[PDB]
């Protein structure tokens, strides 16, 4: 006979604003306010403004503000037509909310309003709805995901050493990452990661090398080869008291598009040797024998589907093979990859697809096919820690959200801490069995 | 005849946990829950575990966790004795809440529980009380400070280039900062900061120098002298389209105690020249004639009070002289400095004193003497942005919260943006006139 305020979940006000990301570039933040008084606030990390296969964030291109990277247009979209089309809709109907935005932008790649406008409102909606339902976001997400009460704390792959285009060094591989698979909780995992990271700083200082950090919070020291990169990591893991293999495994992102040139893969820091697809695969395979590298991301160019079919054949039974640039969080590409035996894992970048509902759909397609889904950060992040709730609420099982420095990264580890505290063993931390290719 | 929930401001529960700061080290986070349903959550930045003049945070020293820097004991103090002494107290009585934690800790320097446990609770409490009072934190802080509805947006001093002990280079000065005094809003100031910061990266790339960032998000390139550090700042400012002097002024931190040996200041990147106090003060004077440096922090050693009395006589009319190490946010030391004409400004580190009530008293003592208070970050920060609300609610007029990268820094900038959105001209951005020594 009385209606609680929780039931007044119609949207009455949406606000957008230009805030700053962790590289100092603008991004969009939205607030969704419901009739009952509930508020959700979320921000989109940085994305791509150009590209033929993914959703595009909208940038102003005004040279007199932020070197052309203002997001006043995306923000005006949130404040004007997005808001106007969502006022009076039920925030609890996440899929209806996202559909209205998707249909109103009217393009395939969200370029009218920007994936940045649309994601920010999608997630702020979701938080506002969570609040109206009387529940934390990870619980709402699990409900929206069709998996109520089903949770896991994800195994993190933590950036530690950078190379390629992300460093002045002679390391070809773009990043090396550690995964604390022997931890029994995410809180333990985070601590092991921190300990290794601090021991690596000591290793690097003793070699006369720089310990300043890149975008993701890891080190980009002047290492002489791929081998020296892996050696300093092994040395730091041992100095922290852990055992490579059993406690900590390695993951990499080759970004192999960056060294692809005339159908060959060319590695500056191995004498400028050229490799065919296949020879590059054998090169990577040789690294997996010397070091317990269990996950390899973008190990060939996004166009090299014949080569990815080969690599997946050779390495796929024992090694997680993660499509980042391969799939760009695009389910039409993932679908076809699945049908053709291409990779066995996908990096999920929610602003590359641009709405919460579509993100859940991408994670589900992965999971139904036996692929793993790794929830990912971007280069430009914010304070916002929504990807932690996403990973728990979908039981994704893995996350890639940075080194253990910079609060753009660490706010996510902290949120995973707060989540596990509340959930305990209702969110098990499963360790190496999350990783495709293990048992 | 009906009592609203907001009147139910008694503390019913306090929760402490160990989370991770921006360098990967543990810190304390607290949540204060009130009877009416209000919750405030806050984290303490990293501080000192040792020292004889300041409040000390409490680290575990268990070498098997976080290289000895766990804060499980500080966390236990929150969950047990602090919680039990506060259940049933009125969170709106900030001074009383703080007084109970101080008296129960029972030491002069907060070493039993830790300044980390105390501050975290103190701020969580203030946020819970703000919610019970129906107001944002900046409004509540202003009421606690004795200055209801009086606000300003602070002029930021932004870390841009690091030297001394914070870099491998030949820059003796620990940091150079830019101040966008020409902006009319803190939103514009922030944008100017960004643009200068991005132009500086392009200048450093063209010179073949490293653009990876330190703790505060600025650069530590291998520059050969203090002159060169100042030249690349000048060049970046010009490439961004601003004018040194009018639009952007410079602030520095010598941390002169790092080169103070046998009563003399010994500067590596100046031939290794030795200087008396008096000569070092005339060396700084000359920099202030050659470049628009309007603020100098710790221009002499903390023990050199005769020196600081001389530097203040000479520079103090025209230059802001900021005590950091000199005062360590300790009102006993500040009062004595004020009586002896020592410096004209103070860096406020709220975790160095350890409570919100004493932080307000520090700022008041500075302002009543005509000193300026610059609200400060620490080297290990979190996502928490309370220092932004603090600066606005005390009308401090200046803030030192980092470069324009890393969300540990940029979260504060974002919060200043949200505050100025809501307040507009009720929070004037006063520019150059906030700075001690300007007309
Ligand atoms: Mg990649
Ligand atoms: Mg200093």
């Amino acid at each position: 006979q009385q209606m609680g305020r929780g039931s007044m979940s119609k949207i009455v006000k949406i606000i957008g604003r230009e805030i700053i990301d962790s590289r100092g570039n603008p991004t969009v933040e939205a607030e969704v306010h419901l009739e009952g008084g509930f508020v959700g606030m979320a921000a989109a990390p940085s994305g791509a403004s150009t590209g033929s296969r993914e959703a595009l964030e909208l940038r102003d291109g005004d040279k007199s503000r932020f070197l052309g990277k203002g997001v006043t247009k995306a923000v005006a979209a949130v404040n004007g037509p997005i808001a106007q089309a969502l006022i009076g809709k039920d925030a609890k109907d996440q899929a209806g909310i996202d559909k209205i935005m998707i249909d109103l932008d009217g393009t395939e790649n969200k370029s009218k309003f920007g994936a940045n406008a649309i994601l920010a409102v999608s997630l702020a909606n979701a938080k506002a709805a969570a609040a109206a339902k009387g529940m934390p976001l990870y619980e709402h997400i699990a409900e929206l995901n069709g998996t109520p009460g089903k949770y896991s704390m994800p195994v993190p792959m933590m950036n530690i050493i950078n190379g390629g285009e992300h460093a002045d060094n002679n390391v070809d591989i773009q990043e090396f990452m550690i995964q604390p698979v022997g931890a029994k909780t995410v809180k333990e995992a985070i601590r092991m990661g921190s300990e290794v990271f601090h021991h690596l700083a000591k290793v690097l200082k003793a070699k006369g090398m720089n310990t300043a950090v890149g975008d993701e919070g890891g080190y980009a020291p002047n290492l002489g080869s791929n081998a020296e990169a892996l050696a300093v990591i092994a040395e730091a893991v041992k100095a922290a008291g852990y055992e490579l293999g059993k406690d900590i495994t390695l993951a990499m992102d080759c970004a192999a598009s960056e060294f692809y040139k005339d159908g060959k893969y060319v590695l500056a820091g191995e004498g400028n040797k050229a490799f065919t697809s296949e020879e590059f695969t054998h090169f990577l395979e040789e690294l997996t024998k010397q070091y317990p590298i269990v996950s390899i991301e973008d190990g060939l160019d996004e166009s090299d589907w014949d080569g990815f079919a080969y690599q997946t054949k050779v390495l796929g039974d024992k090694i997680q093979l993660v499509g980042d640039d391969l799939f760009v969080t695009n389910t039409k590409i993932l679908k076809e990859g699945i049908e053709k035996g291409i990779a066995n894992s996908i990096l999920i970048k929610f602003n590359q697809i641009g709405s919460l509902t579509e993100t859940l759909a991408a994670i589900k397609m992965a999971k139904d096919a036996g692929y793993t889904a790794v929830i990912s950060h971007r280069s430009g992040e914010t304070e916002d820690a929504t990807i932690a709730d996403l990973a728990v609420g979908t039981a994704a099982g893995q996350i890639k959200t940075g080194s253990m420095s910079r609060s753009d990264r660490v706010a996510k580890y902290n949120q995973l801490i707060r989540i596990e505290e509340a959930l305990g063993e209702k969110a098990p931390y499963n360790g190496r069995k999350e990783i495709k290719g293990q048992a």
